[PDB]
């Protein structure tokens, strides 16, 4: 799995990126890798943002569906044309596939202005996808028409210039230090799973563990911060706060909108999450540090609040080589080998644990 190792790029906050090809003769484009969405769509129009677009007519193999498809966000939208054609990533398994593209033809707030990429790969599944779970996402196509295993793995390494790895088809143990811990994929639409415990340096916050899955909790690599439901994150920023209040912060640094520059670290505590095991009663931890909260921009506060649930962005995938063990249905931590850590402290995954009445964490 050598040649894809560092096959991942991006710039601080606008997300890791993959190189790969459309159509024949092959076009080259840079594309967001995502586990929390599920449409493979590419820019094909001459956006100024853009460094270069799929040009469909420049496509032998490329196949018209007929039919759009649009896509809104909370802010901003994208929308496309639906079509097919043959995709392969020079960085990754020496095959080919045929699969669906949305040729984006209009957008707001999606391209970013300064960015290296020009499209999204919505590694999610079906049920997510757009317009519905008809459209095969890219994975499910590759999987389907290869000898590619059905599982694949990120290393995202953060810093200004970021890199990683996706591994296509496997593991590579070189990436990551002691064991893979593995947590179930709680259903097959986002990597939605399931959080039982959650400690603030140690301590426990003691909210029901449902609250922390309301109304979902999910591993998500287009998202860079940690975000938690309303009321585990004002619990757990409650925490923070008395954790560290051995210096002064503004209220408005923790929602979180203000800097800080010099480093001390240790004022601010370890993070940790239980997740549901595979084994009944049984969990494990994973846990980060300041380094991977305190996100530079001097620092800011990357842990804010959301009512779509918790979700593991960069913030905690930057602490841990991940697993998309989606053949097993579940997701595997370890400690990663490119982690950023100091001479203290580093991120941990731990277990076995006993937790009971895990079942009840999740919400319905
Ligand atoms: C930023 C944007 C602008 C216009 C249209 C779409 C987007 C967009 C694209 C990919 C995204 N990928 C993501 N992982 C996220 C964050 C996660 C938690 C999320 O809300 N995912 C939804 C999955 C279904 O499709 C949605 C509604 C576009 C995002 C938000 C995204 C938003």
């Amino acid at each position: 799995f050598v040649e894809m190792v560092d096959n991942l790029r991006g710039k601080s906050g606008q997300g890791y990126y993959v190189e790969m090809t459309v159509g024949s003769p092959p076009q080259t484009l840079n594309i967001l890798v995502d586990t929390g969405s599920s449409n493979f769509a590419v820019g094909a129009a001459p956006h100024p943002f853009l460094h270069r677009y799929y040009q469909r007519q420049l496509s032998s193999t490329y196949r018209d569906l007929r039919k759009g498809v649009y896509v809104p966000y909370t802010q901003g939208k994208w929308e496309g044309e639906l079509g097919t054609d043959l995709v392969s990533i020079p960085h990754g398994p020496n095959v080919t596939v045929r699969a669906n593209i949305a040729a984006i033809t209009e957008s707001d707030k999606f391209f970013i202005n300064g960015s290296n990429w020009e499209g999204i790969l919505g590694l999610a599944y079906a049920e997510i996808a757009r317009p519905d779970d008809s459209l095969e996402p890219f994975f499910d196509s590759l999987v389907k028409q290869t000898h590619v295993p059905n599982l694949f793995s990120l290393q995202l390494c953060g810093a200004a210039s970021v890199g990683g790895s996706m591994i296509i088809g496997g593991i590579d143990h070189s990436l990551y230090t002691g064991s893979l811990w593995y947590t179930p994929i709680r259903r097959e639409w986002y990597y939605e799973v399931i959080i039982v415990r959650v400690e603030i340096n140690g301590q426990d916050l003691k909210m029901d563990c449902k609250e922390y899955n309301y109304d979902k909790s999910i591993v998500d690599s287009g998202t860079t911060n940690l975000r938690l439901p309303k009321k585990v994150f004002e619990a757990a920023v409650k925490s923070i706060k008395a954790a560290s209040s051995t210096e002064k912060f503004p209220d408005g640094f923790w929602l979180g909108e203000q800097l800080v520059c010099w480093t001390p670290w240790n004022i601010f505590p370890v993070i940790s999450l239980y997740l549901m095991g595979e084994v009944t009663n049984q969990s494990f931890r994973i846990t980060i540090l300041p380094q991977q909260y305190l996100r530079p921009v001097c620092y800011k506060f990357a842990i804010s609040q959301s009512s779509t649930g918790t979700v593991m962005g960069a913030v905690i995938m930057e602490g841990f080589y991940v697993v998309f063990d989606r053949a097993r249905k579940r997701i595997g931590f370890a400690v990663s080998a490119c982690h950023v850590h100091d001479e203290f402290r580093t991120a941990a995954v731990e277990g076995p644990f006993v937790t009971l009445d895990m079942e009840d964490c999740g919400y319905n």
